[PDB]
């Protein structure tokens, strides 16, 4: 699996593969990684379990009207509960969530990173991608969307785990 | 073991073999792994002990009585406290679950399949059938009953841990 | 350890051999395997710790006068409380019981077997046991206690974990 | 350590080394393994912590206190809770307790052992008693005490985590 | 990572690198490991989670607001907890502190250590630090700023987890 | 570490060495590993994490006033609570305490050893410290603190993981 996410001029973006794999096979290949949350204002994308991905998101928009939409804020909230609460505990899963002032990841190890450009690369694939990414994101004029796109492609070519079954949320504030 | 369920001509079934083994030896030849459900409405199949299905199996019901018929609901409230209530959650088992409407698998993790083309194999055998079933789904007329069939037969023929004895469980609509 | 039991004509029985083994060294000859339960209505085997035995046999016997003697019924709830329950999740044991309705299999996992003709063989010797069970069930006209010890011995012969020593419930249905 | 445990011509008796050991080297050399209990009526040996025993000890007489005299069935509630209660499960070692009723070994399984002829030997050295024990036993008029005795530094000779240090707990009745 | 406090001409400091590891690859490279607390008096690095900070910094805060600026308490007091509070226990990190009395480092052991010079070096690349800041501050007349740079520098130079991206934190009183 | 006790006319003492080592480098040398408990009647040494002493320590005292000082018997109940209870269950840690009737370890393992001379080693440079007290305290008149001072740095010489820093606490009877 590989979660990518971009941002350009008020464009922010985040792209997934689809494939679910078990030991050495496909599972499934049209996996729903990314999904949006929160009145439609906050787009995210998750490595692991669809279930463990959906509780961690459902508390996470809990925790987002409980903190009048401060991503951060909101976020580092959930990056407690996750770590401290017994059942979430037990979750495995990788967040990566966007809204129009920041991007960032969210791990059970109550750590909330917010890469360099809001550059966001995480799963199997993660490497890849960021490596794909950030050369398309300074060599090139081309647009999050674009980018995500084009490095997502390129971490499922490299990346044994990862896909050509994609699913974008963009969201443009500009 | 191997649980094959396909789709075609509003007809949809569920079958499996009957081998149940301990290390490298077949403890018993003959086990059911697909029953039905919910007034004979509601077809599954399954892979685990012969009591977490009867408990998974009567949960079920129970939630689809409390979800008029629709299926997926009820499989996503039971998938939920399949992860969720301390005791449910030592359950180990992948329940394939089949209505006139869809079909999916259910994992301990509560996650909640619904794969490619309704077409199911879980289970040592299950990508073997699936291969089978995939070919014949694609190059033939045959009937969805004679798909599961078929290929649990490739399946058993292949999985050391599959068998031939099966237990098929049909469904027309139309 | 092996627990054996066969059933022929209104006659059941349930042999076990008498050796615990620590390590590499045997450190009792003669445990009795074997015990009768429910007012000598139903006959059991064990693989593994006596006092786990007991605790979990006295619990079975507590859900039969609890179901009016219905043995799977009776047996399928022990299969519960064994996997769900805190203290009894931990026990390690095997459960061989028989009453005149039918023989089975009951072990942590929330499993409840019932192999091809009550025929049941556990323990490390178990399949040994199984092996000419069979044979001689299917070409002789033996009885259940002949074919039972029979049968053990040639486990003793074979698994080194079963012994010589012998204890046999016998229930008469006829 | 070696615990060995006799019972001949209305005598019974206990013996046992002193060595602890820690990785590759002696600890102690005249640890205390073979006290007294039930106002000096019984006889013990152990192995395990100095203080496990005094607690798994003093149990015992209470429990001795609660079936007058009856040694077989204190020692049956004993090794009940020693398995059941939450606290007292973590306490490890191997209880040796004789009377001039009979005599047996509980380990923290919650079982309650009678050998063979109340000849007991429990530890490292265990089984290299048992067989001098045996041996003497079966081919010479000696006493009880001189059996253990002998047993015992055969086992310390043998047995790198036994010493020559002993505690002998004798018994007479008739 | 690598923390780097050093403590001379009433002058203490504490820099930091900011690169955050996953694997073989670099996360993030600008991660701010040394912040500051205490109505800015009171110094500090770490390494660990974000969050893991952010919680165990702002208790340490009110810690020192319950023992009026006296450090070492707060931090003794801090320190307890941390190792006690069934939550707080699972945070994971190495709290670096110092006040113009002195500085110490905090484990989840509950441990308060102070380093013979108030010189501390945690993080992978903690002892290459440990070695230049101890050369310069035994053979040069440097400045514990200028110190804990140049020690950070040869960190980031030998240690394959620690880069060139500081953050300096000092604090004068004389 | 090392933790050496030695006991001559009148006079006991505990010295340790100061070490503290992470993986091969080590973290602080000059660790506090003795100290005075129970208004000073009472001495004690420990290998291992200096919190969780801490935390033991403390409650040996509080063993202390509640038994009139004996030694022995609050030291039992210490090796109860440490190895019953959740929390202290969890501490890691070896004790050496004495006074003027005898000296003796204490382990979560509940084990309360008095070895042969009050003759105290502990630590992984346990032995060879033991090894040099014993050839002293048997070929020369020397007094305790001689003799576990000079131990003590034997082992530091031998023991890898002991420097030679020392800190003695020494108890006066006579």
């Amino acid at each position: 699996t590989t979660i990518v996410s971009v941002r350009r001029n008020g464009h922010v973006v985040i792209a997934g593969d689809g494939q679910a794999t078990l030991g050495n096979t496909v599972m499934k290949g049209n996996v729903k990684k990314v999904r949006r949350l929160y009145n439609d204002k906050v787009i995210a994308g998750f490595a692991g379990g669809t279930a463990d991905a959906f509780t961690l998101f459902e508390l996470f928009e809990r925790k987002l009207e409980m903190h009048q939409g401060h991503l951060v804020k909101a976020a580092v909230e959930l990056a407690k509960d996750w770590r401290t609460d017994r059942m979430l505990r037990k979750l495995e899963a990788l967040l990566a969530v966007a809204d129009e002032t920041a991007s960032l990841i969210i791990t059970g190890n109550g750590d909330v990173v917010q890469p360099e450009n809001d550059l966001i690369a995480i799963g199997s694939g993660g490497p890849y991608a960021q490596a794909a990414a950030r050369a398309l994101l300074e060599n090139t004029e081309l647009s999050a969307r674009e980018i995500a796109e084009k490095a997502l492609d390129i971490a499922g070519d490299i990346c044994i785990y990862t896909n050509h079954f994609h699913t974008i949320e963009e969201l443009s504030y500009k």
